[PDB]
């Protein structure tokens, strides 16, 4: 499933509501340690519609969860990810995922 | 594809290479002028490796052929950018976008 452990706390009031868009920052890293991939790196936030985005069902999951202005740790199970196959070229086969993630705005 | 029409000439010689980082500052629009994104806003350039399969097809092609100091305005097919399904909610289904980039420099 997803696992997330608060990092630094949001406001504990405002939850995403499916239909809003979630601006966040995100450095995701394999459970090894291996980092593959942060929008930090690009200076770009990454916006997603809730519900509509298709997105691996942890980060959904756990996205829902977070208030704003949250940053937590999502450790994502490889069935909650992209299980048996992998994402060709940057995600290995059944591999878990570790995302540290700042929820940082609902539009 | 992508296309490439210079508006201010970068030095003709330094040229991004896989694996550089180019540092860019950008406005992005739909092709009916509507803005949907830009750096400037964010007061931080934008950065991306290229090879890292991180950005979208014609960003990658459009600022290869750009020489350090260019600016340009790329316009760009829905087959290198989100095609047919969008960026839900940000970028509609089948958008040719059109960016005025200027490439700052290279890391
Ligand atoms: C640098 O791009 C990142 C994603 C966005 C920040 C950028 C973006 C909008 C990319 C589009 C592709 C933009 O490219 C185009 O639209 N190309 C258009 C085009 C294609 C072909 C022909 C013509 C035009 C995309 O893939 C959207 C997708 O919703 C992302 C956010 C999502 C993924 C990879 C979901 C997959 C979707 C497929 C399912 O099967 C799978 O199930 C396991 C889940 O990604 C995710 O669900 C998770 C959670 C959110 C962050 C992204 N993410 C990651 O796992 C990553 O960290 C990752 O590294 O994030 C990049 C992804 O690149 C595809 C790959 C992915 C491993």
């Amino acid at each position: 499933g997803v696992q997330v452990e608060t990092i630094s706390p949001g406001d504990g009031r405002t939850f995403p509501k499916r239909g809003q868009t979630c601006v966040v920052h995100y450095t995701g890293m394999l459970e090894d340690g291996k980092k593959f991939d942060s929008s930090r790196d690009r200076n770009k936030p990454f916006k997603f519609m809730l519900g509509k985005q298709e997105v691996i069902r942890g980060w959904e999951e756990g996205v829902a969860q977070m208030s704003v202005g949250q940053r937590a740790k999502l450790t994502i199970s490889p069935d909650y990810a992209y299980g048996a196959t992998g994402h060709p070229g940057i995600i290995p086969p059944h591999a878990t995922l570790v995302f540290d993630v700042e929820l940082l705005k609902l539009e």
